[PDB]
C-alpha cells in the first residue's frame, strides 16, 4: 500500500496560523524535503485522535485519502488569552507527510472548542515542484542515540533538543537527556514497550548559556529563542520557533519532539504532535517531563481542577482521559465494573481504582476523570491511570502494531 | 523636536503579511529594541515617495502623526503571480521606527495595484511592554566600516551583508564589498553626494559556500535561505528570510540593506526599503548591484520591457504609478514633465532620439505599451548602459535630500 503512493522521503510543510479571537487562517510558509520517511506505513487513512486539527492528503487523481494527521497548537491557545481580543498575531507550525509520487492535495484544519471549523487550506503540493527546499542532507547537527531499538521505518523515533546549551556544555544535555530517558522507560506502558522506541539526543547549540527572561530584561541568544513571561504569564516557558525547530533536526528521523532548556527555573508544557519543552535543572524534572510527553505523545488532558470554559459540557471531549458524559460510551465506560457507581464518591475510592470522579479538564462540576490520582493530575503520584495507560498504550499500537 | 516624542533607540516590527490574489491580511509578528535609532530625525511626517504600502506612527493622547514611512515588498509582487491564485501563502516583513516615549498607535496599510487599500492593521505599542524583545547588545556579527563619512545620526547608513560565504571565504566577501560601494559611487548622483554615506560591511556567514539553485536541484545551508528562481524567474533572487537578514545586523546601525551572494550564476532583486540582493561574482555584478539599489533605496521601477517575463502587468494602464521614471500619462504632470523642453513631442519617436536626452519613450515597466520611460537608456533599463537617465538621478538626489537635506 505505501509504496503506491509515497516515496521513503518526507514532505515537510510549514505553516502560519494566523488571526484573533474573531477571526483565524492559515497560509503556507514554505515546502521542504526530508532524506527518509520516518513515520507510520499502516493505517494511513485513519487518525489515532482528533486533535484540534486536522490534516488530510489526498491523491489528485483518484481523490483517495493516501495519509492523515493531527494535532493541537500554542495558537489555539493564545487564541484563548486576552491579547488576541485586541491585536492579530501569527504562529509557525510544522507537520512531516509522506512524500508523494504524484500530485498531492493537502487540506489543514482548525476547529474550535464548539468543535466548528475555524480555518481551513486546502493546496495542491507537485512532487517535482523546483521550488521545494530539500533540506537534511549536509551540516546535519551533531547528535548521538541513546536507545536504539530498530529502523526508523519500525520503530516511533523520539528527538530530544538542547536548547539554552553552548556547545562546550554539551556533557551537561546528554546528561539531561538520559535522565529523561529514563524517566520515560519507568513508568507503564512505556517500559514494556520500550523496544518499540528510537531516543536520539540532538545536540542543537546556543550562543548563551540559559533561556530569556523578559520580566527581567534578560534576553539571551539561543537555539530556539525560548523566553519566560509567554501570553505575560510569568511562569509559562514557551518558544515559538518552530521553523528553527525543525531545521535542526533535518536529517535526523524524527516523529516525536522534547526539548530540553537548560535552565532550573519552573516551566515548560506540551502539545500534542507539536512538542513538548520543560527545564531540566527543575527538582521535578522527571515527573514533569512525562507528564508533559502524556500530553504531545499521548494527546491526555490534563486531570486537575480548579473551583472554565475550554471544555463545553455538552460537547464529549477528544482527549481519552476526561468525559463530559455525553458519549461515555467510547471511553473507558468498557473498564469499568457492571456496578461502580456513576459518578463515584471520593469516600469510596478504595472500593474503586476506576472509576468517574468529579473533576478534570481544569473544572470542579461537570467534568469526569478515571481515577482518583494520575500523573496527568499531580506531580507526586507515581504512575499514569489505568485509562491514560491504555490511552497512551493504544498510540504505540496505532503507530507500531498490536 | 525629534526628543518631544522619541528616545535614541529604534522601535522594529515585524509582520506577516498573508493571503491570496483574492484576500489580504496583516498580523503582527514581534517587536524590538535596537540601541540606537540610524534613520532620520526631520520631516517626520512626510513621505519620499508614496510605496506600495506605508506606516503612520501615531501618538495615542493627542493624535498627532509623529513618524510615517513606506516600502514595498516580496508579498505584494507575489500576488500579482499565478501561484497567488492556487493557494495562500504569508511572508516575513521588517520596519525600523523610532522608539517613542509615550504610548503610540501604528497604523500599517497595503495598496493593491490600483492603488486602492487592501490591508490594515492598527495597533498600540506601550514603550514600557516586557516582550519588546531587546536586540543589539551581545553576540554582534563582525563587521568592518567601508566609509564612514559622519555619525549615524547625520549620514543614510547602508549595511552589506554576507551571503553563501563561509568564514574561510571573508577576505573575498569584504574585497567584493569594497567593489560594490566603488560601482555605486561611480554612478551620479551618488558620486557627488558620497559624504551622505556611511557603508558597513557585515561578515555574517554561512555553513555552505554558494547559494541555493532551484531550477538545478541544488540547495545550499546558507544564513538568509537567498534562491534564484523566486517566481519561477531564473534570474530573480531573493530571500524570504527577512527576520534573519535584520537579526544579522542588530546593534549595528542601519537604514537599507545591501546582500551580496557568493555566487557567478546570473541574478540580483530589489525591493523598496526592504533589501537589494545581488551576485558578486557575474561580469555585471556592478551595473546589477546599482540596479537593484536604484529599486530598494530609490524607489525607481524597471525601464524595460519583455515579452515573456512574471513580471508583465503589474502596472494598469489607467493609473499613474508611484514610481518616479515611468508614467501612463495619467499624471505625467506630477512626474518629470518639468524637464522637457517645451518642444519635446509627446510621445517620443526613437527615430528623434539623438535630439532628445529626455523625453516621453514608450516602452517600460514590463509593457511595450502604454508605460513610458524618460530616456532612450538607462541604468534601470539595461546593464552595458553607463548611467542612470536624468530622471532617475534627479529621483536619487531628491530621495537623499529628503534624508540629509540640501
Ligand atoms: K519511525
Ligand atoms: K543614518
Ligand atoms: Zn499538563
Ligand atoms: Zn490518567
Ligand atoms: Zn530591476
Ligand atoms: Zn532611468
Amino acid at each position: 500500500n505505501f509504496s503506491d503512493y509515497f516515496t521513503n522521503k518526507t514532505l515537510r510543510i510549514d505553516y502560519l496560523f494566523t488571526g484573533n479571537a474573531d477571526k483565524q487562517s492559515i497560509c503556507l510558509d514554505e515546502l521542504s524535503e526530508l532524506p527518509v520517511w520516518a513515520g507510520r506505513r499502516h493505517h494511513l487513512s485513519e487518525l489515532p485522535l482528533e486533535g484540534n486539527g486536522q490534516i488530510v492528503m489526498r491523491d489528485v487523481a483518484s481523490g483517495k485519502v493516501i495519509y492523515t494527521t493531527s494535532f493541537s497548537s500554542l495558537f489555539q491557545e493564545w487564541l484563548e488569552t486576552d491579547e488576541a481580543k485586541e491585536v492579530t498575531k501569527g504562529f509557525e507550525n510544522t507537520y512531516l507527510l509522506p512524500y508523494p509520487i504524484k500530485p498531492a492535495e493537502v487540506e489543514i484544519t482548525l476547529r474550535n472548542n464548539k468543535r466548528e471549523v475555524s480555518a481551513n487550506l486546502k493546496h495542491v503540493v507537485k512532487p517535482d515542484d523546483i521550488l521545494i527546499h530539500k533540506k537534511g542532507l549536509t551540516h546535519i547537527t551533531p547528535h548521538k542515540y541513546l536507545l536504539k531499538s530498530g529502523n526508523e521505518e519500525q520503530c516511533i523515533d523520539v528527538a530530544i533538543l538542547a536548547e539554552g546549551y553552548t556547545t562546550s556544555e554539551m556533557e551537561t544535555f546528554y546528561k539531561d537527556a538520559a535522565i529523561a530517558c529514563e524517566a520515560l522507560f519507568s513508568h507503564e506502558p512505556f517500559q514494556s514497550m520500550k523496544n518499540r522506541f528510537n531516543i536520539v539526543a540532538v545536540a542543537s547549540p546556543s550562543a548563551d548559556s540559559g533561556v530569556s527572561a523578559p520580566k527581567q530584561g534578560a534576553w539571551k541568544h539561543t537555539a530556539f529563542g525560548s523566553h519566560f513571561d509567554t501570553f505575560y504569564s510569568d511562569r509559562y516557558l514557551t518558544t515559538s520557533r518552530v521553523k528553527a525547530i525543525n531545521d535542526a533536526l533535518a536529517g535526523i528521523p524524527y516523529e516525536h519532539i522534547i526539548i530540553l532548556a537548560n535552565t532550573e527555573q519552573y516551566g515548560g508544557g506540551g502539545i500534542y504532535n507539536a512538542f513538548t519543552l520543560t527545564t531540566a535543572h527543575h527538582p521535578n524534572f522527571r515527573p514533569v517531563v512525562v507528564h508533559e510527553f502524556g500530553h504531545s505523545f499521548g494527546g491526555l488532558a490534563d486531570e486537575y481542577f480548579y473551583d472554565n470554559g475550554l471544555y463545553p459540557l455538552n460537547i464529549e471531549p477528544w482527549e481519552q482521559n476526561i468525559t463530559t458524559r455525553i458519549n461515555f460510551a467510547s471511553k473507558w465506560e468498557d473498564m469499568l465494573t457492571k456496578t461502580t457507581p456513576v459518578p463515584t464518591p471520593v469516600a469510596d475510592k478504595a472500593k474503586y481504582p476506576i472509576g468517574v470522579y468529579e473533576g478534570g479538564g481544569y473544572s470542579a462540576k461537570g467534568i469526569y476523570r478515571p481515577a482518583f490520582d494520575c500523573r496527568m493530575r499531580t506531580n507526586e503520584y507515581p504512575t499514569f491511570c489505568p485509562v491514560c495507560q491504555r490511552a497512551i498504550q493504544r498510540i504505540i499500537e496505532f503507530y507500531t502494531g498490536k
